[PDB]
């Protein structure tokens, strides 16, 4: 079997991407943030504290003839951005782009932090990292991909994020029309539960390529590209008036600037992020100071190839016995 779903940026900056997911019988469609950096499928629901819902579509398990309470199961998660959610668990029928999993753990939120309430466009998360990160207790649960894997034509899913435009998540097949040239595959460590891999270096604009290993995670749930402070300083040094602002919380640049591209290596291959992709616009409405798309990973304790880097590529998440990543230009 296969599935194929369109993913749509939630706003004009590509802050995140929502994909419609069918839950239950009859189907309840919710717009979920597919997150290769986490392993919980959780939703706004009929159980979510009323004051903490502000325009989201909710899952109502009592209206689903296939929902069953997973008795005694709870979950609680804390993301890199300080946001959080928690609640109890149902099993139900979950379909993404025509691919159906029966008995999927659907984690129903009783509580969500302010950043979730404040985003009316995201109905929940669908994690696509390794199931060893799933937070359900006392019985850890499998991701949608882990449940689907055995039924898929090939044990893979692909992320084809758009720049200010819709993209695609495909499950169980590589669309050979969606990229140019060849896919370059690179080794993955699952030691941290992430799609963790080692980039072979970087270049800034038309600059020479610096050969250097950069360990990091491929994370569709993180907006920006977080890299070591050396690399990030080398990038913003090429932008007149760019500086790191304590008060704003990272690199800002004059909104009059033309930003240079950023290239990252995948083995002997090169993925070029156009300069436009690194522009996250004014820091506040009306400001001439703009927020950078490339930021320091210092403090975070890991490098993160977030949407700024991934949307420049056709990315293959190979869930074979020995998992690998694939990157192609497109
Ligand atoms: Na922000």
């Amino acid at each position: 079997s296969t599935g194929s779903a369109t993913t749509t940026p939630i706003d004009s900056l590509d802050d995140a991407y929502i994909t419609p997911v069918q839950i239950g019988t009859p189907a309840q469609t919710l717009n979920l943030d597919f997150d290769t950096g986490s392993s919980d499928l959780w939703v706004f629901s009929s159980e979510t504290t009323a004051s903490e819902v502000d325009g989201q579509t909710i899952y109502t398990p009592s209206k689903s003839t296939t929902a069953k309470l997973l008795s005694g199961a709870t979950w609680s998660i804390s993301y890199g951005d300080g946001s959080s959610s928690s609640g109890d668990v149902y099993t139900d029928t979950v379909s993404v782009g025509g691919l159906t999993v029966t008995g999927q753990a659907v984690e129903s939120a009783k509580k969500v932090s302010s950043s979730f309430t404040e985003d009316s466009t995201i109905d929940g998360l669908l994690g696509l990292a390794f199931s060893t990160l799933n937070t359900v207790s006392p019985t850890q649960q499998k991701t949608f991909f882990d449940n689907a894997k055995a039924s898929l034509d090939s044990p893979v899913f692909t992320a084809d994020l758009g720049y200010h435009a819709p993209g695609t998540y495909n499950f169980g097949f590589i669309d050979t029309t969606a990229y140019t040239g060849s896919i370059t595959y690179t080794a993955v460590s699952t030691k941290q539960g992430f799609w963790e891999w080692t980039s072979t270096g970087y270049a800034v604009g038309s600059g020479t390529f610096k050969s250097t290993s950069i360990d990091g995670i491929a994370d569709t749930g993180t907006t920006l590209l977080y890299l070591p402070a050396t690399v990030v300083s080398a990038y913003w040094a090429q932008v007149s008036g760019a500086k790191s602002s304590s008060s704003v919380g990272g690199y800002v640049f004059p909104c009059s600037a033309t930003l240079p591209s950023f290239t990252f290596g995948v083995g002997s291959a090169r993925i070029v992020i156009p300069g436009d992709y690194i522009d996250f616009g004014p820091i506040s409405t009306g400001s001439s100071s703009c927020f950078g798309g490339i930021q320091s990973s210092a403090g975070i304790g890991i490098n993160i190839f977030g949407d700024v880097a991934l949307k420049a590529a056709f990315v293959v998440f190979n869930g074979a016995t020995t998992p690998t990543l694939g990157f192609a230009s497109k």
